[PDB]
């Protein structure tokens, strides 16, 4: 049969959302201190740059990804999400941070290049967050 499948092709899922007007939603010292001083540091970083967008597994050539990584996250969404004040606390902020971080280290092994790079950024982020305001 002439069928070889070749198409369809896979693709990216969707992104995370950065929007949700029937979300819950504050400003908080906390929010603002996240934004202004631990997603803006980490942003410049040299190593940020694998996490300021999604993964891209089809440019990347990481046809593994979303069969593993079921709750991507990125900075690219966490800066749109407090620039568009999609947070109710310091918490759900926090918590996308540790899903990046987490997502890296189980898609990769340790040592490898990218986790020096999340662990890098890791520790940064702690040292950020050990001076959040009280
Ligand atoms: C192995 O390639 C990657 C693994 C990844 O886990 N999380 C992300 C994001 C991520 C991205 C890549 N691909 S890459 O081109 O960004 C890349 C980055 C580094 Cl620092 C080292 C190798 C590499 O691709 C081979």
């Amino acid at each position: 049969h002439h069928h070889h499948h070749l198409v369809p092709r896979g693709s990216n899922p969707p992104p995370p959302e950065t929007s949700n007007p029937n979300k819950p939603k504050r400003q908080t010292n906390q929010l603002q201190y996240l934004l202004r001083v631990v997603l803006k540091t980490l942003w410049k970083h040299q190593f940020a740059w694998p996490f300021q967008q999604p993964v891209d597994a089809v440019k990347l050539n990481l046809p593994d990804y979303y069969k593993i990584i079921k709750t991507p996250m990125d900075m690219g969404t966490i800066k749109k999400r407090l620039e568009n004040n999609y947070y109710w606390n310091a918490q759900e902020c926090i918590q996308d941070f540790n899903t990046m971080f987490t997502n890296c280290y189980i898609y990769n092994k340790p040592g490898d290049d990218i986790v020096l790079m999340a662990e890098a950024l890791e520790k940064l982020f702690l040292q950020k967050i050990n001076e959040l305001p009280t």
